[PDB]
């Protein structure tokens, strides 16, 4: 029910010849794109704009407007892909307009630079360290914590839902399974009972952070996911640390895969306590 929901033009509305296609950003079509005036100011700025494809069904054009009013409903947050504006009138295609994220997802870029990290650390002068992981992983926290605010679930979270900015600003995307109110990142109760709450996310929230601590390796690794991998993770069974962490922050990962939902921490016990690990540091 996110059809209903109000587009105020006035508001969000850009218009579609100060917009400039760019290349494709994958795969509904990505597509980066120059912006000038969006912000207001008198600039020209590097956006991404998801548009249709070639086809152009009721189906699609409704759910690209329900990702739009989503997004406005959901409002700003530093750490979630954010919404700069749209094309929606009779003029030419509907296209969605976001805050460019210059890096990627994070999961590719972690994974690019495992030769180029350094825990805790003579200038080595332009890699990866435990302060990068820490800040990535308290930015999340802080992503889903606003969401929980808003009432979302966001039921993809994984850090190839996570973007890259400048300045080391991750950002929380994909908001096209959002809801209001890949199974290795699944909870038990979502795998079994079909069950999504902020809780559930939490436990991906812990997937995600062993993801970040491997360097964007890829969950349980050489296991099968067949009736064992659930029979194993009801029991209890549990990843073990990835090849990055500290200590606490693998026990983070074990809290966040607590059988029990209300057991599981919050967003907002996580941004504290991340953000403590994060000062410990340093
Ligand atoms: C993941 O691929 C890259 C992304 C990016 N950067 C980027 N920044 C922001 C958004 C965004 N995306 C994909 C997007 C935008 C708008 C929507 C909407 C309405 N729904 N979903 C969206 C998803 N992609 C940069 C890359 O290399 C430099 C990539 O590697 C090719």
């Amino acid at each position: 029910h996110c059809e209903r929901l109000p587009y105020d033009a006035s508001k969000w509305e850009f218009p579609r010849d100060r917009l400039n296609l760019g290349k494709p950003l994958g795969r509904g079509q990505v597509i980066e794109a120059d912006a000038f005036g969006i912000d207001k100011t008198a600039t020209c700025r590097t956006v991404a704009v998801k548009m249709l494809k070639e086809g152009a069904t009721h189906s699609e054009h409704r759910a690209l407007m329900s990702e739009l009013k989503i997004l406005i409903h959901i409002g700003h947050h530093l750490n979630v892909v954010n919404l700069l504006g749209a094309c929606t009138k009779p003029g030419g295609p509907l296209m969605v307009i976001v805050e460019f994220c210059k890096f990627g997802n994070l999961s590719t870029y972690l994974r690019s630079k495992r030769n180029e990290f350094v825990p805790y650390k003579d200038l080595y002068k332009d890699f990866l360290t435990l302060e990068h992981l820490i800040c990535y992983s308290f930015q999340v926290a802080k992503g889903m914590e606003f969401l929980a605010s808003r009432k979302c679930i966001h039921r993809d979270l994984a850090a190839r839902n996570i973007l890259l900015s400048e300045k080391n600003v991750v950002k929380i995307c994909d908001f096209g399974l959002a809801r209001d109110i890949p199974l290795k990142w699944m909870a038990p109760e979502t795998i079994f009972d079909r069950v999504y709450t902020i809780q559930s996310d939490v436990w991906s929230f812990g997937v995600l952070l062993w993801e970040i601590f491997s360097l964007g390796a890829s969950p349980y690794p050489g296991v099968k996911i067949d009736e064992e991998f659930c029979r194993r993770l009801k029991e209890g069974t549990r990843m073990r640390a990835p090849d990055y962490t500290t200590p606490e922050m693998y026990q983070t990962m074990l809290d966040c895969w607590h059988g029990e939902p209300s057991q599981r921490p919050t967003f907002s016990e996580l941004v504290e306590h991340l953000g403590n690990l994060l000062q410990a540091n340093a």
